[PDB]
């Protein structure tokens, strides 16, 4: 395990997070208001400042001798994952900006 | 797509968490300096990850442009994150408290 | 909270699912679409089948004869607030069904 | 709405008739009484009772095809957290007939 | 309604006080305790203190000079009530403190 | 017995006064007067005193110290339920002022 599977759960929510962010933008571009802009927009570079800090503290946990071929591996996917969310991010809320 | 990658990405987060589980399990069976040195280091570098969405969602719930349903799941989701955050710091303390 | 903080969020979901129904009908009048009309009716027919099972365990409870005044009182309103509100929702479906779509 | 605002004082009169019940427990344990055991068991028995009646709610609605992401998320967290309330809750009234009076 | 019908629920909350109250002494008659006794005290001290409060208004209002015969009427009554409720309050409060735990 | 007979028509009296004030104010739209608008005034105002000093009231007694949930709850929705009610009364005074005589 329960101890694993409550970390689970809160990972999906955040999955869900973006889910709902997509559905978001997907509203907006039918009926396009400054209001849901300005929300939309801010959530993303939410989004952007916790992949920052959080690549930061991998790049400090990978320099550690410890880590075997496996552990190595682990972080070597997560920093990958954020940096391919955080491009894909970027890319998509500049494009919400461009929309008149 | 980019979702569909996402799901794959936090899939792969789910392994490497069975895996820093089963080392915890092998660390019971043969406590020593070094593992322990690298379980905590990855426990502190898990939990900080955790204190860091932690911070994120503080400066969300201050907007004013959120129904009813936004500020309750995201309440929900700090609630929850505070109680999961909580059960690891005393699940590290546990392991920081054991002999050779 | 222990068992009470709990049973207090449960039912406070209870009261969002409320908020969000009429979201779902503050909505529908914008573009009544038949396939939401189906889709909201069910949730009212839904609510309403789970207060009637309410009220028939509120009833069988206020039978006992060893209940004080102020315990008497909350089961009361308890059943009473269910009347009310399976009153509304009776009176707001019958309109719904109503909107042609 | 009058009637969301109803709604919403009924809930803190409802909050406050578990906490009534808590103190019943309270008291129930520092002089333990048969017929207040009795009135308790049948009390939380209702508390349960009407659970049991919010999962066949759940249940049918977690079949329909008409739910989206969101919404299909929403009911099986309740439905997860209503077995774990429930369950919780079957644990406290055993430890309460438990206490032989 | 909405008014009327939430003013007629407050208004019987007061006579609600009052029966639970005598439900309480009843109770503490049959098994009296320390604990008990001072909380009747402390509600019956408070419900007194609520009698002189608002005798000081319907005093306040007597002045009035464009009261014709019914409110005039209806604020002696209201101020008798409230002398026969606090008499006898205080009589059973000398009673229930005169009675040994 | 006869104590609480007495306050129990002592509460319908307070709830006519209100039904037979919107009576008054009804007959008054089908002929307006300088008369029944000094009358409903006055009568309107003393109402709305009585609230402002009762509120005073159940602003002192939320003060005392052995006061326990259930009784500060009583005393926040007595509280309440007067500000509703004088809202009402204030602004339909406006309304009825606010007409040709």
């Amino acid at each position: 395990n329960s101890l694993m599977e409550r970390i689970h759960e809160q990972i999906k929510k955040g999955e869900l997070a973006l889910f709902y962010l997509q559905e978001q933008i997907n509203h907006f571009e039918e009926k396009p208001t400054k209001e849901m802009k300005d929300k939309i927009v801010a959530e993303m570079d939410t989004i952007i400042a916790m992949i920052d800090g959080v690549r930061g503290v991998l790049d400090r946990l990978m320099q550690r001798k410890d880590l075997d071929i496996f552990e190595q591996y682990n972080l070597e996917m997560a920093k990958k994952s954020g940096d391919i969310l955080e491009r894909d991010l970027k890319k998509e809320e500049a494009r919400v900006k461009k929309i008149e």
